[PDB]
């Protein structure tokens, strides 16, 4: 007998999505070199005064330069340092690598050397 029938027909609807990326800046500072030792030996003798120089870069100090140079404010074997920072550190370690006489910024005053100096006499 009788049938219901479909009444009209039944609609849809739907959404659409989008997306956006964005650039990013980055930038990197130049780094602050801190503290350099350089090996003066006063007369020029062995390379076993420069060796200080070498196990001492290589332990990680920032430059280890040996040259040459007559330091007439010493007269004995001497590892000369400054107070800046901790510069006393690597020449108190450096004196007992030499065996030498470790000392303050008192050259300093007499000769005004460079950070921290090695003087070897020989």
């Amino acid at each position: 007998g009788s049938s219901p029938n479909s009444e009209d027909d039944s609609s849809a609807i739907s959404t659409m999505t989008t997306t956006t990326a964005a650039p990013t800046s980055t930038s990197v500072k130049p780094a602050a070199p801190r503290a350099e030792v350089r090996v003066y030996n006063i007369s020029g003798t062995e390379g076993a005064a420069a060796r200080t120089a070498d196990r001492l870069k290589a332990a990680g100090f920032t430059v280890t330069d040996v040259g040459n140079l007559s330091l007439p404010d010493v007269a004995a074997t001497t590892v000369y340092y400054t107070e800046v920072e901790g510069e006393r550190a690597t020449a108190d370690a450096v004196g007992r690598t030499l065996g030498a006489a470790v000392e303050l910024r008192l050259p300093e005053l007499s000769d005004q050397p460079p950070g921290v100096i090695v003087v070897v006499t020989g």
